[PDB]
This record gives C-alpha cells, sequence and structure tokens, in this order.
DNA sequence: TTGACTCTCTTAAGAGAGTCA
DNA sequence: TTGACTCTCTTAAGAGAGTCA
C-alpha cells in the first residue's frame, strides 16, 4: 500500500509465506562444463498455494493483501521489488527468474530488470561460461547452444554481397 | 500446387527485385572489440516498395505473385526459404535477420530457424566474441552486454538460501 | 494481375483486473 | 477477509489473410 511501513510489511509477510514453500534442489549447468545446485522455493501446483496467493494463469500467480480495508494485489514475483523504480530508461521493470523456474518464488533467485534483459538470460553462457550480466546469472541459460538452424544465408544469383 | 520450377521462378524474381533495393553500408560490432561492415538491401520506408511488395505492418511486408490466375503471397523475408522444410523439432521455421535490420531483405543476411533461435541472436557476443551458433552470427547482437538490472536478488530476513 | 492499404495472429519471457463464495 | 477461479493485456522477435479499383 501507500506507506513505506505498509510496503515493508507486505514484503515481510510474502517472505514468511514463500519461505514455507517446498524447497526443491535443482542441479544446473553453470557453463564451462561445471554444474551447481539451486534451492528453489516452489509454489504448489494446485490450490491451496499459501496465504495471500492465487493462480491467475497456468504459470502466473498474484499476491493479495487487505490494507486500509482495501484489497491490494501484485504479480506474485514482483513483491520483493515494491520499493524499487518500476521502470528503467522508459522500459517496464519485470521480475526475472535467474533459476528459469517460474514456480520458484525464492527472492534470491529473482532480479528486477527490463523484459529484454530478462529474456536475454535464456541464452546466457552462465556464470562459469562467460556471463557478462552486471547482476550475474545463477546458471547457463536453458536455450544456450548451437541452435537448430534449418537453412543458412544463401542466394541463387549474383545480386548480393554480405 | 506450385511446381519446383515455379517456386524457383518466384525466388528469382524476388532476388531480382530486392537486388535493386538501396544498398546501405553499416559498420557493426563483431564482438571482441572488432568492427566489421554489413551491406543491407533495405526496402523503402514508404510506397512504392518494389514489384510484388506491400506493407502489412509497421515493419512487416509481404511478397505477392499471381501464377496461372491464382494469387500467392508470402512473408517478404520467407521467400529465400520456399524450398526448405517449414518446421524443425516441432517448431515453425522463421526468417531470422543476422543483421538485425528488419527493412533489410538481403538473403545473405537471413537464416531459417525456430523463433527461439531467432530471438537468441539478439544477445549473442558475435562471430569474434564467442558465438556458438552453428549457422554463425554476422555481428554481435544489439542487446549483448551487461544489461541495466535495477535490483538484484535480495531478502529482508533469513528465510531463504540460494 | 497488381498496388496500397486494411485487419488479426504466434511465441514465451512477462502483466492487470473481475466474478463469485 | 480470504480463497479460487475467470478473463484479457505487453513486448519484440516473427506470421496469415481481406478489400478495392
Ligand atoms: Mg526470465
Ligand atoms: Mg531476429
Ligand atoms: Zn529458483
Ligand atoms: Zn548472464
Ligand atoms: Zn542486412
Ligand atoms: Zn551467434
Amino acid at each position: 500500500a501507500l506507506t513505506n511501513a505498509q510496503i515493508l510489511a507486505v514484503i515481510d509477510s510474502w517472505e514468511e509465506t514463500v519461505g514455507q514453500f517446498p524447497v526443491i534442489t535443482h542441479h544446473v549447468p553453470l557453463g564451462g562444463g561445471l554444474q551447481g545446485t539451486l534451492h528453489c522455493y516452489e509454489i504448489p501446483l494446485a490450490a491451496p498455494y499459501g496465504v495471500g496467493f492465487a493462480k491467475n494463469g497456468p504459470t502466473r500467480w498474484q499476491y493479495k493483501r487487505t490494507i486500509n480495508q482495501v484489497v491490494h494485489r501484485w504479480g506474485s514475483h514482483t513483491v520483493p521489488f515494491l520499493l524499487e523504480p518500476d521502470n528503467i530508461n522508459g522500459k517496464t521493470c519485470t521480475a526475472s527468474h535467474l533459476c528459469h523456474n517460474t514456480r520458484c518464488h525464492n527472492p534470491l533467485h529473482l532480479c528486477w530488470e527490463s523484459l529484454d534483459d530478462n529474456k536475454g538470460r535464456n541464452w546466457c553462457p552462465g556464470p562459469n561460461g562467460g556471463c557478462v550480466h552486471a547482476v550475474v546469472c545463477l546458471r547457463q541459460g536453458p536455450l544456450y547452444g548451437p541452435g537448430a538452424t534449418v537453412a543458412g544465408p544463401q542466394q541463387r544469383g549474383s545480386h548480393f554481397v554480405v
């Protein structure tokens, strides 16, 4: 809600509830042929999810609290960042999973960045493979690799140069 | 159905027409602090665009030919790949700009790959910076770099471990 | 047959808000 | 007040199809 105290109270209540989610150990590529372990705090697959939580999409949830007798609601991963600017260079800030695990609500696996920065982590070589993200990746992106391109650049005649 | 010969004729007329688009010289990062040059064949900003071409969106065009009284139409960047498979690993193939210049129709700047592979090139370090794409990038992706993350992983209490 | 417009759709990383009990 | 559902939206890489003369 409006006051800093009320916002801290929201974050604290969210942390307490999420802190009781099941802790799931995930072994992940780090890049450079190395592997690490992440501890994700995973929201349940079906109701009940936890106090204040409700599912608005297949992998979308919202956190809800009643403050000043009114309902205040946020995207479930946005709550750690309620005291942060909501935009950067005119682009909306988004909650961004460093563990690439949407059910995870561990705030140590979340950052707050443009949707472009968010997406780009999917292809990052990872913290041991050359990640240059200023807020460092926790793992190699799930889509990192050579790709599966069907056809490369080509011409039939002689009209073009690279 | 169009025969192989008719499809080749479509590709050839498309190449003829695109080859008359203005050729614009761009200096681009290759990764590793090196600079290179790309020569883009850029569709005009406004009508007329060239024989067979029409704009269906701000940065979307289509190519149209009428063959034996039947109107055929294709996405304007898909024509080089009409003799290729249209899907791979269960995913639709998409025209993918290696030059990241949507107006460019240079087929030496295009490849044919999944939308995920396509998107991921935006963050690639480039052919001189560590590109691992099997069909190699022509330049460092425009979004490569440290990013502009507003807030990193953080907790107010002690409920979580990474 | 052709040009120049019009409209909506897909994907996978993210969102806001309403209807009931 | 709290829970459990419903709906559509945003973005930036890509698409398909209709109307009229
Ligand atoms: Mg993400
Ligand atoms: Mg692209
Ligand atoms: Zn996690
Ligand atoms: Zn990274
Ligand atoms: Zn180009
Ligand atoms: Zn690459």
